[PDB]
């Protein structure tokens, strides 16, 4: 059981985003 | 059982994104 | 079994998107 | 079983769009 | 049981991001 | 039986991140 | 039973970040 | 019963970050 | 019961950061 | 019951930083 | 019912630090 | 009821620090 209350993920004024993840995350990511 | 309130994805005012992800996240991704 | 209230994806004034998602997020992405 | 109340999909002003989703998102996508 | 109450990712002014993320975190991540 | 309250994650006015992270963590993380 | 009250991760005012990070950390970690 | 409160990492106005880290650790850690 | 208030890592002001940890640390850290 | 106030690392203004830590440091630690 | 105040390491103003510490230490940390 | 006061290490204004150590040190290590 799991109770989860306001989530607010990457904030305001941004030039470049690369990979910017919210989660369980399972296996894997690459980034270059 | 899971219970979320309040969810809020990436920000505002961005030039580019790559790659920016809300979930389970199950597997595998490349960020070129 | 999940429950979600008040639910917000990606926000205003973007240049460009590459890449955005909500959802679960299962299998694989490449992203170039 | 997923439940949603006050859904909300991505918000205004944007130069180009390349992959914007809301669902469960299963299987195998490029972007390039 | 587990409860949650507010969460926030990476925060405000940000001229370049590679490589930002929150979850448990199970395989292998790479950031070049 | 856990109990959580305000996570907060890498502050702000950054010029440049590169790896920047919160979670379990089981495996691996590599940043070059 | 565990009870935990404000977590704030790495703060303002930085020219650049490399390797910033918060965890249980089971495993390998590379910073270069 | 276990409780623990104001959790604060690497304080705020620095030139550049290399490496820094909090977390129970168990295996290896590498910063070059 | 255990009870802890106030943790604060390495604090403000500071030209260069290479290499700031805190933690238990079961098996190893290597710092370069 | 067991109390804890106050745990507190490296203070405020500094010209460079290598190698600062904190921990019960079980097996061993290399600072070059 | 045992109550602990304050543990504060290394303070205030320094050109620059090398390879300062505070554990327990159980097999044995090497400094350069 | 047992009480106890004040853990510090060095204090302020300093040229330069190198391998400053406070600690139970079970075992064995090099120190230059």
């Amino acid at each position: 059981e799991v109770h989860h209350q306001k989530l607010v993920f990457f904030a305001e004024d941004v030039g470049s985003n690369k990979g910017a993840i919210i989660g369980l995350m399972v296996g894997g990511v690459v980034i270059a």
